This record gives C-alpha cells, structure tokens and sequence, in this order.
DNA sequence: GACATGATGCC
DNA sequence: GGCAATCATGTC
DNA sequence: GACATGATGCC
DNA sequence: GGCAATCATGTC
C-alpha cells in the first residue's frame, strides 16, 4: 500500500465519525481505523481502503487491482477527501480559541466533484442521516456494481444520471425540482460545465453554480466547500449556523464570520462542532 | 522519492525528446535520463522530478519541501503526463501494424489543462521551437519564482494572465488577437468554465471551446487530446497532418480516421512521427 | 376633409385639456375646438387637423398636402390617439359609481409608439410642463422641419436620435443616464424590439420593456396605456396614484385595482382626475 | 362606402389575381371585380370588403358593423393591402424598361403582419396552390367563425397558434418542424417580439427574424416585402428567380440587383412576371 | 432550501 | 423614477 | 491557424 | 426552404 504523509495533530476519530455519519449503504464503509468505498477514474474501477497511521503520521492507502493503473490520480483523491495539505499550526494560530478545543480538525472533502454535486443537492431540507439515505436509492438504482466486489456499487455516473427519467428520481421521495436539478447537473458534467476543481476566483464560480435550476446560495456555498475544498466559505443560511447565531439575519452572519477570513471554511467546521457555540458577549 | 508503476513497453526516449523540445526555458528541465520542472498547486511551489526506473518498469518522482503537502495532486499530475494509464497491449492490439514500430508510444499530457490551453493557443501557426522561446518569455515576464530553487519559474497563473496587459503580451512576438486568445482563457479558467479534466461528452466540450475567442477546431482537438488526455480524437486540420493525407480533404482524412477508434489520438501520434507514411489504398 | 365617428358621451374638453397640458412646441397645437401636428409615415410629411363635430358624432381630419398619398394610416393613427374605439357604456357598466361622473373620458393615446416611448422616458421624476419644455429642446435639435409649414418639426426618428451624442442630449435638461436610455430606445426601434402596435401578452411584453436601460415598472406601464392604448394596466407605482391611496404599497394597490378588470387603464384615469377620491375603508 | 384614392395608372386585373391564386378558402374571396374577407382587430371583427372604382381611380371599401368602432384602423389595413400609397411615375420612371409592360404593377401587401408571418412559412417550398389549402386548413382548425357570416372564418390568432399542439399542425401535412416554425412565431407575435410595422432597419430586422426556428433568409426577406411592405428588398434565393438569373449564385443575383435601388422589391415583381425576361452579359 | 414576489438611499 | 441591496413573506 | 463569407444532402 | 456539414478563399 501507497502511503501519504500529514502533519500532526490531525482528529482521525472527528473526520471518520463526520464520514460515518453521511456515508452511503454499498458504497462506503467506515469503522474506527479505516474507510474505504468504490472509487471510479474513468472506466477504472475498484475499491480503495485508507488505513491511517497514527504514530507516523502516515496514511496507507490500498487499491483493488482494477484501479492501479490510475494509481495516482486515486491517491489525490483521497489527499483531497482527508485534507492532507492543511497545517494546523496556521489555521488554529488564526482561528485562535475558536478551534483550541479540537486543533486536529481538517475539512472533509469529496472524491468526486460530480458526486459532491450530487450529495449536496439531495441534502436540501432534510436531515444528514435523511440524505445519506436518499443518496443509497440514487445509488441502489443508478449506480454500477463492481464485478470483483460484488456488495460494493459505484456512485451514479454523469451519463446514466443524465438519461435518467425525473418520474423515476421523484419516486425515491424527492420533489419533482430536486430530480430536476440532478438531471441537470449531470449534464453540466458531461459537457465539462460544473467545475471538477476549485477555481481561481471562487465567488464568481458560485455565483454561475447558482443560475443552475435547482441550485440555491446553500447549496453553491456548500458544493463549494466539500466539492472544491474551498477554505474561505461560510455558510449563513445553514439550518444550523441560524441556530448559532440566534436571532441573527443571512447579512449579519456574514460581516460576523468575516473575522474568520481566509479559513472561513475551518471556522464554519468548528462551530458547527461546538455544542455551545454563542457569538462573543461583545 | 515517490514511486510509480506503468507496464511495458514504454519509449521514454521519444517521450523525453517530444517533451525537450517543446521545453520551456527555467520552467520545465529536460535529460535523456530525468524530467523536472516547476509546479504549483494552489500556493504550494516547488520542483518535481521524474526519473524513469526501466529495470523496475517504475517512476521515480521526487518533490522538493514546499510542494510535499501536496504531494498526491502532484502525483497526479505527473502520471497525466507521462500516461502511466496505458496499457499497449490493448492500444497496440488494436491499431495492428500502425503500432508495431514504436509499441511503446504515449500520448504527452501536461501538468495543468490551464497552461496546456496556453500553449495550443501560443502554438498556433509559428513552429515547435519558436513556441517554446515564446512560452519562455511568457513565463519569465508573469511566473512566481521558487525562493528555494532561483533557477526555475512557476507556469502563469490565470489569475496573473487574466490582469495582463493585451499590447505587454503581443510585444513578446505574437499578434493582438492571441494575447487577447490568452487573456480570455485565464478569464475562462478563474471561473471554472474551462474544463481542467477530461469530461463526459468530449466533442461537446471541444464544440463550447471553440466559441472562445482565438479558438478554433484544431487548437480545441489539439486541447482535447493533450490538456484532457482524450484518447480518441484526430488532427485533420493539423498542416503536417494534411501532408501524410495527400489531397485528401478534412472529411475525408476523419472518415479515413475512423478506422482506428476508439483509440485514434493514438494513431494521429503513429502518423505524426512516421516520416513517409501514406494511407492505404 | 376626412370624416370619423365616435360612441357618445365623448368629453372632448377634459380630452384637448390633457392634450394641451402635454403639447410640446413646434410638434403639435392644441386649442379648444381643435387639434393639429406635425405627421411623418415613411417619407411623407405634414400636418394633421382634427376638429370635433359634437352634433354628429364625429371628427373632422384634414391632411396637408405631404400625407394624402397615406391617408388611411393618419387616419388610423388620429383614431388611436383620441380612443374612437370607445363604446362608453360597456366601460361605465361595469366601472360602475367610478366613471359616473364623467363618462365621456377617453384613454389619451399617441400617433406613434416609438415617439410615446420617448415622452414616457422624459416625463421621468419632472413635472408635466417640464417634461413638455425637455421633448420641445428635443424636438427642435433632431427634429425635420416642414417646408410648406416653417413653424412645424417632425418628431425625432429613430434614426437620428440612436446616432445622437449622449451629452448633447443631457445639454438640453437631462441625466446621463436619462440620455442613454433615449439612445437605446431609438436602436430598439430602429431594429424593431420595441412593439409598436398592442402585443398580445402585455404582461410579458412589458416585462421586456423594464430591462431596456431607464425603463422601470413605471414607465413601461404608462408606455402600455398610452403607446399601445392597453385598456387594462394601472399605475401602482404613480406618484400621484399613491397619494390617492393614503398608506398603500404598491402590491395592495395593485390588488384593489382588480376590482376593475378588465378596463383598469380608464379606471386608472378616472382616478388620476378626482381631487379627494379616496377607496373604500 | 368609405373612400380610398390612388394615383394611376394601376392594374387591378393583376392584383385580384395575384391574391386570388393566393385566396384562402373560408377567409377571403376574390372575384375580377372585389376583394373580401374575415377582419379582426383585437376583439373587433366583421368582413372587409373592397371594390374599386377604375373610372374614378378611388377604392371603395365596406365594413361589416363589427368593425365599424375600428374603421380607420380597417382602411389603413386595406391601403397596405392594396399598396395605395404607391406613386407610379417615380417607380416606373426609375426602373425604366423593367417596368414598362405593367406600368400598373404594385407591392400586394398583408392586412396583418402576424398571418403574413404565418403565410410566408407555409409558403415554404410548396407551391402557391399547395401554401393555400395548406392555410384553408390551419385557418379550419384554429380560425374563429363569425356569428354574423357563419362562411367567413377569421385568420388564426397568435394566441390559438402559440398553444397549439405540434402534432395537431403537423397531422394537417406539414413537417414538424414547420409546425414548431409557426407556435414559436405565434409566441413571438403574442410578446411583441415580431416586428408589426416596417422597422427603421429591416436588414437588421431580417437578420433577427432569422435567429427564430424555421425561418430563413428567403422567409425573412418575403416577409419583409409583404409584411412590412419593404420597398428595397430583392429575393436572390427565389426558385423562379434562380431560373430567371441562370448560372449566377445569390451574390451574383445579389449584385446585380443593386442596379434597382432604392426599388429592389418593385423589380422583383417585374421580373417574376415577365416570363421572358432574362439578364445583360457585359 | 429553491425561488418568485414584495417592501431604504443614491444618481 | 431607474435601480442595487436586502431582509421578509410564502407555496412547493 | 482563426475567422468571415460564399457556395451538398438530409429534414 | 431550413439548416448542419463541408470545401475553397482571402485576411490578419
């Protein structure tokens, strides 16, 4: 197994238990010392198991045979989903005493932009534990199965979610919109118009993800965090976010979390973490 | 020292020699036994170094300090650009003799859709070596360069092509409109409406670039194959192309072309670098 | 010279009152027993005449020379601006107490929509005879003078005004802004975005209207009422609307107007000219 | 019982026949003395009828009681019909020997631009006799019957038109995508989008007129001769035209043309009924 | 949450 | 009045 | 080579 | 006829 370096401290157990609770039946699999999920690279496809390593600070990665000849690009896919790149001395050095309590905290990100794409649209309204089920049905009836893993399903591509009858997305208990807008959105993958990386001015990509049917300022801003990575985001409007900030309206958060800049992504991880969580007595 | 697998054959002989000339002075180094170059991910800057391990069928990358935090997305990179993918068994079963004399052919990638999108466009019309002493001077005049390795340059950013001053681009030796072709790409890529990896409906795409100024079908083919790594695309419009396909015209050429789908960006390499070859009758 | 005819009650001084509170010099004059312009259709030019014959139910239109060769479209143009389609009963049946006291009142309509557009545009936030004194300034340094009548000029063409300097025109009593949004109508015009005759979603239409620069809610509607003579728009957004419902917003004035589909524009103007009318508490 | 004048010579022989060949069954009706059909301005409708009076050189016009409140409007319609505003002496004496046969010749207009619209895209290909059983059958369909002439059926609206069922119009022998032609050009009359009136501009009118399915530089440039009664409009992709230009391409037909400016659409009339007629060679 | 409709200041 | 900026309201 | 104009075959 | 595809041409 490859293997990929970190820099300490880096909260295993916070990142694996914040995967636990969205990951998706038959496609991902997370315990206390490991994750691991199918992985599809083009018409490449396998399973990838990460396995860290704490006294090392090291993370092993194993991949199926199906995807080694794409060895690489799995591995920066998982770098980007553990966030390997963060240095916590430069974030908690900003945040300050907003992230003392759990200095090891790092942003979860994606394997896939397309899938991120996918799972924040289908987590509009309902509950975390509500989407990560939804997002199985999507799964169960779009997604290919892999030969060599027989209980293991690839998430839905952009070509099969594309060719998809809204009457059918509608029937795993979406509104006829939010089967809409999936359509929709793996057509924008297909043609190359949903951004698979972060790009150089974020707000104006944000800003095009948001003309998209079906796709509103939560859901740009959240793509934009979990799908790009983007470390300078926060998020106003989150169900919960309104909850820490009680009282207070999208504006006001905004000027407020602008403190936070340029790790606005951190702090939003961080207070959405903090049970008691209040705005300074200021 | 990282470490990279890819099976047999593999001429890193020709891969070498394509990529030395078209090297780009303080940005990429190229040996008959190493490749390096400068590379940025974000804000992380350093220099990578791929040294090809025949006795072992591996490639050995190497990054220095500043680049380590993301060393997997570099990795990546480099395995885009080398084609450590490909199998030849598979490639070369299928294009039969086309194949046969250089078995172990690849397709050149890049490091960054961004910058290979610069360099179709800066390698439109003028020749090979002219486009690399021009790619220098772009670099020189708009790259960040390394603190701990002078000697070399980061690629242009889009961000920085994006501020740049039209008539400052063309006084490096290239007409208005493709300082002005360079200036919309940067634009394009700052808000994601570039595609930086291969998408789903690859003619599509290649049907949207070609709606960007200073873009036309060869540059977006051209952009496909190398800064997407499509493998099955085909250069009729290329001059040298037309050269191997005597008065034959563009349609005629792709409909000659279809023979060797789905792997025809590896034939159009075949063709390209075989002096004298000619189609069948 | 020319005879059309009109359903009686047919208030003609209230209708030559709001005419002549509008008039614009050298375009048009206005007295109490008639009417008379500047008229141009195509290349034919001149001046219209009408006078009211109240014993007949009819209105007398005299044409100068220039126009007899399109004598039906000034007249159909004449028929437009002073409403003879009007059957009074049907729109007193049913705004009922609201038009009984005066039940000859017309919807005042215009010769020409591009022209109309142009008056709504400079009746913006000024007053009825400023707006008068502007169009006249505009008139004169864009306008075509007749030969056989030296004192009249043609309203501007869509022609002339979209090739007009945006500072010459604010030179004359208007914003930057104001200008360019006069200069974007006459292009509009000219390449014929703007409708000219009633289309038949005005909703939509005037929905169109308002992104055209300088062209709100407000004055698309009143350009509905009287460019296309719509017989059931209102005026929410009216200064003078919202004074005639004390501590209404817009949406609920709007909502009480309903009451008076489908003929709004005449009740709009029943309560425009009704010193203390106040809606029902 | 109105009055319309006109400046002789003109040939009503040539007119009625012009229309007539072109008459719509259940609309108009056309006899070697009169012209009659269905009319609707807005809600008002009745029957138009029109006879001319040689002797005295004036046109006689007729309207049913239902137009009476939209008289002018009517004999407006009627003198853009009939082309009335014509001045003979200054074409003639400006297309010399071109038009000299039919001194009388005149530009048959449209009582709407709307149903021009709709004519000139069921004009498409077909011939004349063909175009108008093809609209006697549109007009069966989606006309509106009036109570007063229970014969007389109204030319369909944009409004009927525009909600129409693709298939419905395609099932009346038309290709789907001439059905699609004519509920996206109803749509466009319904928002004001189609030009009603001659625009400042009509190349650049024409132009926009062929950004809309269905509709071609032959369409556009027709309907701006018939619709809009555009006096310096030539039509080089005209059948009978390319007969009457042999061997020479549009923009050969399109220079040479030029030679008729500023009344290109009068010579396009002339040319098309002179048999015989052909070009110079020097 | 997406989205359409509605209700202080500056040029 | 045109117009951007933005909390506020309210079915799907 | 990018890009305006001009000039065969399937709806 | 509309319209997408294709080929030659002259420019920058």
């Amino acid at each position: 197994m490859y293997t990929l370096n970190w820099q300490p401290p880096y909260d295993w157990s916070w990142m694996l238990g914040f995967l636990a609770a969205r990951a998706v039946s038959s496609v991902e699999t997370v315990a206390d010392s490991y994750y691991a999920r199918s992985l599809a690279v083009g018409e490449y496809r396998g399973v990838v198991t990460a396995i860290p390593d704490i006294a090392r600070h090291t993370l092993h990665i194993n991949l199926s045979a199906g995807l080694e000849p794409v060895a690489a690009e799995c591995l920066a896919k998982m770098s980007r989903l553990f966030d390997l790149q963060c240095n916590p001395q430069i974030v908690n050095g900003a945040l300050g005493r907003l992230g003392a309590a759990r200095p090891g905290l790092r942003l979860p990100g994606c394997v896939d932009a397309f899938e991120q794409g996918v799972r924040a649209i289908l987590g509009q309204l309902v509950s975390v534990a509500m989407a990560a089920k939804l997002t199985a049905r999507v799964a169960q009836l779009y997604g290919e199965r892999l030969d060599d893993f027989p209980e293991y399903i690839c998430f839905p591509t952009p070509q099969r979610l594309a060719a998809a009858d809204p009457q059918a997305l509608k029937a795993l208990g979406m509104p006829l919109k939010r089967a809409e807008a999936l359509i929709h959105l793996a057509n924008a993958a297909l043609e190359g118009t949903l951004p698979m990386t972060i790009p150089g001015d974020v707000e104006q990509a944000m800003k095009t993800l948001q003309t998209f049917p079906g796709i509103g300022r939560w859901t740009a801003n959240y793509f934009a965090l979990r799908g790009w990575q983007a470390k300078d985001v926060f998020l106003p409007d989150d169900y919960l976010i309104k909850q820490r900030f009680p009282g207070m309206t999208p504006a006001q958060i905004r000027r407020y979390a602008e403190r936070w800049k340029p790790w606005r992504s951190y702090a939003l991880l961080h207070i959405w973490y903090t049970e008691g969580w209040q705005p300074d007595e200021a």
